[PDB]
């Protein structure tokens, strides 16, 4: 169970975003149900007041907590990867629209799954800012929680992959647009009961056979971390 409180842009923390500039739902509950709506930027998609600025080549930093700012970010057994996705903000996130700008499932030298090293982040992973055209987009991460990922939701409601996503308003306003946004996948539809990396037994399962969903990252990303940028304590 988590959730973002908010964003930093090249280091500078944008202030609590929670149902400002994040489309935040109401609880830190995860999404499970793949064919859902829900699936797009979680239970309670609407547009929010503000959409931060940015440019291209900027670091945008999503900050996760569980309970509280800067507090355990999220349960210790909640091991699993992170994706980022842009979409434009017309889109409301419809159609084949998310783009991956990032991907992390486990590194093999730390022996560390991407949530892991999330909460030695202090809940902050990041993304730069792409050469998109300027304009307003959502910004889509997802932390996919394996811990009774052996079980299928469909399948068994109880159990199943949990989604944490999270879509954050941001407006793209200097970009020379040398990389235009190419289509992307749809959410819901982009997972199914099939895909790889959604059912998977990390219990007994080495996590370097761990393959993450698909899309692949697109070749127009400009990299990305799960690396703390700011300390909470301060700003
Ligand atoms: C999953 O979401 C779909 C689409 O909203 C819905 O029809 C279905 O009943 C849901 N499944 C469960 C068990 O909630
Ligand atoms: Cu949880």
């Amino acid at each position: 169970h988590t959730l973002v409180w908010g964003v930093w842009v090249n280091g500078v923390d944008q202030g609590d975003g929670r149902n400002i500039y994040i489309r935040s739902p109401p609880n830190n509950n995860p999404v499970k149900n793949l064919t859902s709506p829900d699936m797009t930027c979680n239970v309670d998609n609407r547009v929010v007041p503000k959409s931060v600025p940015v440019n291209a080549g900027d670091t945008l930093t999503f900050e996760w907590y569980h309970n509280t700012r800067d507090d355990d970010i999220i349960a210790s057994s909640h091991h699993g990867p992170i994706a980022v996705y842009i979409a434009p903000a017309a889109s409301n996130g419809q159609g084949n629209v998310w783009v991956k700008l990032f991907e992390d499932a486990y590194n093999v030298t730390n022996s560390t799954w991407a949530v892991d090293r999330l909460i030695t982040a202090h809940g902050q992973h990041s993304v730069v800012v792409p050469h998109v055209a300027p304009g307003d987009y959502l910004f889509r991460a997802e932390i996919i929680a394996l811990h009774e990922a052996d079980s299928l939701y469909s399948q068994n409601p109880i159990r199943g992959a949990q989604f944490y996503i999270s879509c954050a308003q941001i407006t793209i306003n200097s970009s020379d647009d040398s990389t235009p946004l190419p289509a992307g996948v749809p959410f819901p539809g982009a997972y199914t009961d099939s895909t790889p990396g959604i059912q998977f037994n990390i219990y007994t399962t080495p996590a370097t056979s761990y393959v993450a969903p698909p899309p692949s990252v697109w070749s127009g990303a400009l990299g990305g971390s799960i690396a703390q940028v700011g300390d909470a304590s301060l700003e």
